[PDB]
RNA sequence: AGUCAUAGGUAGCAGAACGUUCUGGAACAAUUACGCUGAAAACAGUAACAGAAUUGAAGCUGCUAACAUAAGUAACACUAAAUGGAUAACAUGGCCGUAAGCCCAAGGUUUUGCAUAACAAACAGUGAAUACGGUU
């Protein structure tokens, strides 16, 4: 029984504020990512 | 949504994403999937939002496992020698004979016996009685 208003805050719909998380850069992950060969 | 501008790259720096395992938000595969394609790529075709990582492998004469190549190749030449339709009991021939014979020791520890395939190791076998060796 799908129900509920968009407005409802649930542990499902939290987000932070863009621009204050970052992922890390994992060195050593392939030519094409960001530091491949050397780190 | 129409005009312009830019877009070679190693070391390096910056930005955006894909995928794997697990968790929170009640439960996203009980009865499967299977129109064979889509996307710029990583890929997708059984959620999504966040999070935790032993998170991505042709590339370390790396480690483990399997399978090829060389290849049906090399090898099956230290010796006495075999033959009769059998690794024969029989016959013929040959070899050792200070050994390739016989009796023990050390060591081994059942390697010892039985079936013209077999269903047999699951079964047997080592006897101190000559003042045998040991034990003293
Ligand atoms: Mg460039
Ligand atoms: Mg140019
Ligand atoms: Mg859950
Ligand atoms: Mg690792
Ligand atoms: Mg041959
Ligand atoms: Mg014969
Ligand atoms: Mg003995």
């Amino acid at each position: 029984q799908a129900a509920g208003p968009d407005h409802l805050v649930g542990l499902g719909n939290l987000r932070d504020n863009p621009g204050a998380t970052r992922q890390r850069i994992r060195v050593g992950r392939g030519d094409g990512s960001r530091r491949g060969n050397y780190g």
